[PDB]
């Protein structure tokens, strides 16, 4: 049976003695566990992302597959960052739990089994970094937390899941078209920090003060959580238009939960030097802007990255 | 037929210039329609002054007509409808309507949208249901309704509690009504008010900077709404700034960036400890609306929290 | 604490044998729970006799307890809840609950589901809302609720009008109530009844055979529900058989195979011409329920149509 | 500009003078139209399906792409049948309209443009037969009518869309994994009828009489619209179990709108000689059972077809 390595970033999701908390694991894989860090995923950050990507890239030859236990609140961010930076061609399957392991009908035990199932399936390779939640296999790019409490909260709300899991078997009927893992230029192996990218929210009577404080602090890039198709309130627009011209990378995304922020529709991106996020929501667009800045600062080149990854 | 007043806030959503009665001629089958332009703005530039203008105007002219319809851009229609859901005291229907396609485009949605919005505003059964949004054959309550997709004509959905009724052939089969107190049944009164408490929104995400939150406390904002992660949780740096702010006067409301579901009281964050308010199903721009109006009522977090549980 | 009665119709949905009080021990924090097995069947074998048993039992024992909870298989829980939504005359809460995972499996959902179903049945605020289904932290009205996915623990959704409230930490934030008349407010009375009118369902699709519909008219069925296509439209052969049937006594209800949305009156099919009834948002198995009970009230299509517009 | 051939099966959806009903078509393609038949799609049937597949296969060399105007009520059935029987490698794009062409804010004009856009995109080839509705590109297998009146009713409810259409451009991020068009054995070129397959509905107190009438009439195959994961009411089960043994092909699908009817879960398919429909809903499962019967009658061989197509 396959060797699967579970990497923990926080508290347990089942019951390392995960094999005894969920004993059916041993029937389908030889499982070992390492505790890379122990934090709540709302405090997730750049430092954790780099050592995770380094650890998976380094240990790729020792194992057949990676399962990562992670909190749910930012799992969709870490999955996309790894989706872009992992160079290992074995499956990397992220999993968490919407109910705590010691509460009634806890979801983590079965989620973990299914995560392991997915990570040991030979059909799972070459589909990029995955998230396995509620009997479903979702790609790291599009998967997002959809509901604040529901066990079924994780959905790929724009293009759908890759496969459903029934009785330890996976019917895979899709694979992500955007370039992932190996197909990307991004290499973080020797980086110790990551370009500073903040996110500002748009609303009625919106303040430019948040955007201005990131401009003042010399942030390399800003992501706008626009309204509608990536639209900005006039104050925020002016502040970010100014900032664009003097070298800040500005990416128009949207607060709207589904749908692309499209190029040349509402906003002359070419005129102002902006970048349209596509279907990347603000926190997802941040992850790609961070990595884009490490290869080029040119707004047209970043846009092409946003259309390719 | 009933008398219905159209209040435009921007460009026209139906073509073929405030006089939409020629653009959708079958409006005269259902109502006697008159129109005024109150402002003319892209909704992405919506603001407190427009909000106060709409509410005072509806409250004053209530006796003059049987119902209103407000044409509004879609980017922020969800914030305006909830603002009005809480300030309008006219018992008559107030239906907001927009268009996800330009009025000059193929299969422009505005003409049928406005038609259905007049149906709704003239329907006898549309009363006491609060301020409404009518889009794509659907009647939506002003609280729960939100813009779900960046481009889709079906974007507007009441994602937590569902719609109030569907509209087929100019008739509505209502089957729900918002149980939260609205319009008349609130204490919020803007009739003598000229400005609104300053309330900003801050986003949470991995490696989130405290700078945006600091700047709004440094500017002396009266409230801050957090677009938290998960069940309204907060990144470390942002937690520290907002916990400070909460004790030194600022009213902090914990909402969530997640598009559906409640931010509940003391799920994990101890709200009573830090003096926080949980928003419930109110997303960050919805929560800003109610906090703004609550701040005109009180400054104490425990009674702002009662307001978020009632309205 | 309130007294709550569990009525089981099949296997146990929570383990660790009618006595579920040991399987979910925290039930004693919220209610005093007693249980009876009334039948023991896989829900795929649900039938009129079980339905009449449940309704008479609830109606007779109403005085004996403060609320019921019914454990039921998920395959047909949506038909039983709507049947009871129309026949139960007990004013007290009736909450149905099931499990999409076997009780012996990893992350079995039954134990927390039953817990939440007792919360709901004991909640004072759960009254007069009609017969309920509680699944996956959600309270759903008995009319609109349907099984949406073959396997998902979140399968049960009120797909046309949304849920009534969400359940967090044993409290419910109700925000809607079904406006359609239910329970006490109906005329349907099964207290003296021993059987139900025979009502079958027939499917529509391209190149559909008339044979299934013919066989139920040949068997003398009292009603036939059509799972039409689109807005309750009918394949040619099936149209002809059912139009014949409608005039020669048989009551035909046009519903739709499409999982959401109303089959409306005279969208395209001239219902008054052929003597048809349109089902509204009632899917084919929901429509069978109401037609069955309407046939015990009357046989005339125009007044069956009023019933489909009221209940 | 590409040559696109519009094939009409019923009434117009815009306004052959479709070029003058929607004049923006001429800017993006050279369009001609033929009226293959004129019926309401609720009366759609086997005869129409065969001549359509024959016509598309025959005329494949004359044009660059096919657009088919079709009623909405059965569009999801015809799209999957063609998805399995078209041998032409140019795009075949089905489109209809949820609002009539002469009513306010009619959807057919813009749907038709987008259908033409999709049919002329070189990126659309090799994705099987498509359905284009409400700015979305959906694969013929999974696409289904979701709502009785909504313009947005057509959704791929299990695996998601292939791409979204904005301003005449398509971001394709998925392609169907199941075998389609050329990759299938099915060839209808010389067939003049198709094996008889009926569908029976399951519910509480369900009658076996419908199933029995199709058994009596010697139907080659039955599709069960089960309850839950493909479950049958005891009468229907017995009738179909008997029928299975004496040569009828029985396929367990489900009335439930999303989710697979999976093998060996609720029902011993091997014991009774049944076939599990997977994610094919009853009307979709009928289309594959019809075509499966033309290559083999063996329940195990049909099951493998249901796992491959």
């Amino acid at each position: 049976l396959p060797n699967i390595t579970i990497l923990a970033t926080g508290g347990t999701i089942a019951g390392e003695n995960l094999v005894n908390a969920v004993p059916q694991l041993k029937d389908i894989a030889n499982v070992k566990g390492e505790q890379v860090v122990n934090i709540g995923s709302q405090d997730m950050n750049d430092n954790v992302w780099l050592t995770l990507a380094k650890k998976i890239n380094t240990d790729c030859d020792k194992t057949d597959g990676f399962v990562i236990t992670h909190g749910t609140d930012t799992m969709e961010e870490t999955a996309y960052f790894l989706d872009l930076t992992v160079k290992c061609d074995k499956p990397v399957v992220m999993v968490g739990a919407m109910r705590p392991s010691t509460s009634m009908s806890a979801d983590g035990p079965f989620n973990l089994y299914n995560a392991v199932v997915t990570a040991a399936d030979k059909a799972s390779a070459n589909r990029g970094v995955l998230v396995v939640m509620n009997d479903t296999v979702l790609d790291g790019r599009d998967v997002t937390k959809t509901n604040t409490t529901d066990v079924a909260t994780f959905k790929s709300v724009n293009y759908g899941p890759l496969g459903y899991i029934h009785n330890g078997k996976i019917d895979y009927q899709r694979t992500p078209a955007r370039k992932h893992t190996s197909d990307t230029p991004f290499d973080v192996s020797k980086l110790n920090e990551l370009p500073k990218v903040g996110i500002v929210y748009n609303y009625a009577n919106a303040s430019d003060l948040p955007a201005k404080a990131l401009v003042d602090a010399g942030y390399d890039g800003i992501v706008s959580a626009g309204v509608g198709n990536g639209n900005l309130y006039k104050s925020v627009f002016d502040t970010l238009a100014t900032a664009a011209k003097n070298g800040t990378a500005v990416v128009r995304s949207s607060r709207v939960p589904t749908g692309a922020t499209t190029q040349d529709a509402e906003v002359d991106d070419a005129k102002y030097g902006f970048v349209a996020s596509g279907t990347l929501n603000p926190q997802k667009a941040r992850v790609l802007l961070q990595l884009a800045l490490t290869q080029t600062k040119d707004p047209q080149q970043i846009q092409q990255i946003f259309n390719q990854y």
